[PDB]
């Protein structure tokens, strides 16, 4: 992390005041605070005691996320590394992850911004694949999303990505948003982020949705196997359920690359009334009435 290191700013512990808890963990806790006018800044930490190997992974994260600028991506502030307890500043995104978010806003967005939340996202996505940066655990979980409703992908690092998230299950992986070859073989590129993407369309367009429901991992790899796919979400456009059915390709090559979704999902921002097309969607329950 010595050289990438180098590109991120030393912050003074003095300019960081935390006010408030927004993450926990065993070894540090996120909080929401203030950068010194003064700045709100979210807040990583990594308290005494930490090993080697927490420390790599740790700046590690900074190092990487000092390497990318684009709008989709959450911004670097600085690092403090040179007091304890060690600290990571980014930007702080006002409305916190997006599936929490979506869960708690059901119903409160137009079909137009929520098309723009993924344009954003396969914005980030693109950015951070043609940088040769490979994800693997894209979920909108993940996402995090600001006052101006700008979705910002987060969660950066190599073996601590999916060994911190409690949605990654024993190889350890978040197994209903990993296609096939991620979970078969360890095949992990940015057509299995696609995938996953697919997956991040789905959790927008219900109001995160848990996909395939109660199935467990097991009965979701055998489903997916067997071909069976996520059912329309309600309300969504036919143009929208076409993309993520191509994002969940069994043949990895068959898949849109983000700069075709991107591509296809500004174009229909553009024509906004090829939105109002919608995918039927299949009732589970019958009403009826005389
Ligand atoms: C600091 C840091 C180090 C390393 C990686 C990263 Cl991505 C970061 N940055 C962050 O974790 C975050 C940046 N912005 C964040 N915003 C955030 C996250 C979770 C919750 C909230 C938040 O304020 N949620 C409240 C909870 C009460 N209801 C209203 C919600 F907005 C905000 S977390």
């Amino acid at each position: 992390n010595q050289a990438v290191l180098k590109f991120t700013t030393e912050i003074h512990p003095s300019c960081v005041t935390r006010q408030k808890v927004i993450g926990a963990g065993e070894f540090g806790e996120v909080y929401k605070g203030m950068l010194k006018k003064e700045v709100p800044v979210a807040i990583k930490t990594l308290k005494a005691g930490y090993t080697e190997k927490q420390r790599v992974d740790f700046l590690g994260e900074a190092g990487i996320m000092g390497q990318f600028s684009h709008h989709n991506i959450i911004r670097l502030e600085g690092v403090i590394s040179k007091y304890k307890p060690m600290m990571i500043i980014t930007e702080y995104m006002e409305n916190g992850a997006l599936d929490k978010f979506l869960r708690e806003k059901d119903g409160e967005f137009s079909v137009l911004q929520l098309v723009g939340m993924l344009r954003g996202i396969a914005a980030g996505m693109k950015y951070l694949a043609n940088m040769n940066y490979v994800h693997r655990d894209l979920a909108a979980r993940n996402i995090l999303v600001n006052s101006n409703l700008v979705c910002k992908v987060s969660d950066f690092g190599l073996s601590r990505v999916l060994e911190d998230d409690p949605e990654a299950t024993y190889g350890k992986i978040p197994i209903r948003w990993t296609a096939p070859e991620a979970i078969s073989y360890r095949k992990f590129t940015s057509a299995s982020d696609v995938w996953s993407f697919g997956i991040v369309m789905w959790e927008v367009m219900t109001y995160g949705e848990r996909p395939y429901w109660e199935l467990s991992n097991h009965e979701v790899m055998k489903a997916i196997n067997d071909g069976f796919r996520l059912p329309t979400p309600m309300d969504c456009p036919s143009a929208i359920y076409q993309l993520m059915m191509q994002c969940w390709q069994q043949e990895r090559a068959r898949r849109p690359k983000f700069a075709d979704i991107v591509s296809i999902l500004d174009k229909l921002i553009r024509a906004p009334d090829s939105l109002k097309t919608l995918a039927d969607f299949d009732p589970r329950v019958s009403i009826r009435l005389p």
